[PDB]
Order: C-alpha cells, then sequence, then structure tokens
C-alpha cells in the first residue's frame, strides 16, 4: 500500500552510495583478487553468495593464523555456499558487530535481505578503522572513525 500524498517509492534502507564503498573496499581488504565484479547491486549479492569472497574480508584483517575462516573453497554446492557465509558472520559478531545488525546465512544467499547484509559489511570497516592493530586496509575515510560507547561488564 503506496503512503499516497507522502511516499512515492518505497523508503528502503538500501543506498547505492555505500555499495559503490563497500566493493572498492572488499576488494582491497583482500590481498588476492577474489574478482572484482560488477559495480551494479545485482552482482554483488552473487559476489557474497557464494561466501568465499566473505571470507576474504574477515580474514584478510586477522592476521597469520588469527583468521577465523582458514578454509577457503569456491563450492558451487546452494548447500556448501550458504553455510561458507555462516563461518563469516560468526566470527564477525565475535569481532565486534552486534547480531542486532548482521544479515542471515540466507538474507544473502538468497538477497532477501539486501539491505541488511549491504550495511552489516560497513560495519566491519568502520569498526576496523577504530582499532589500532593498523592491519584495515584501503582509504580510513570510506568508514567513519567515530568510537561508540558500550554497557556494563558482562552481566
Amino acid at each position: 500500500g503506496s503512503s499516497g500524498s507522502s511516499g512515492q517509492k518505497i523508503e528502503k534502507q538500501y543506498d547505492a552510495d555505500l555499495e559503490q564503498i563497500l566493493i572498492q573496499w572488499i576488494t582491497t581488504q583482500c590481498r588476492k583478487d577474489v574478482g572484482r565484479p560488477q559495480p551494479g547491486r545485482e552482482n554483488f549479492q552473487n559476489w557474497l553468495k557464494d561466501g568465499t569472497v566473505l571470507c576474504e574480508l574477515i580474514n584478510a584483517l586477522y592476521p597469520e593464523g588469527q583468521a577465523p575462516v582458514k578454509k577457503i573453497q569456491a563450492s558451487t554446492m546452494a548447500f556448501k555456499q550458504m553455510e561458507q557465509i555462516s563461518q563469516f558472520l560468526q566470527a564477525a559478531e565475535r569481532y565486534g558487530i552486534n547480531t542486532t545488525d548482521i544479515f542471515q546465512t540466507v538474507d544473502l544467499w538468497e538477497g532477501k535481505n539486501m539491505a541488511c547484509v549491504q550495511r552489516t559489511l560497513m560495519n566491519l570497516g568502520g569498526l576496523a578503522v577504530a582499532r589500532d592493530d593498523g592491519l584495515f586496509s584501503g582509504d580510513p575515510n570510506w568508514f567513519p572513525k567515530k568510537s561508540k560507547e558500550s554497557g556494563p561488564s558482562s552481566g
């Protein structure tokens, strides 16, 4: 049901200004060339859909051995790929990001919530740029170096 007078198009939480930056960063973060796909929003989904790439990202950050996803193989298998995505998320949260923002394995694999994952990533970068490890790559401007505040100790 269209709003009517105020609201021509859907108020989706997707942006084409951040997508362009993502592909630019992701491709950078990862040393090797995963295969910088098209800048379109139709491919991006397929890029991470497989899962491989995603791994290259989280793996690019953490140092040798520290990387959460050591095994990285592009298994055409539909069952494999999906699971391949979780391998990243599992560490995505443990890294610092909040599960309340993290997308779902299917949300991306099937591209149901391309708006969610499209953001979940941006957070991965903004957080890294807030660290002092000196691993993060690509222009630090892309993501905000702003600092957030956490609650009370565990409990």
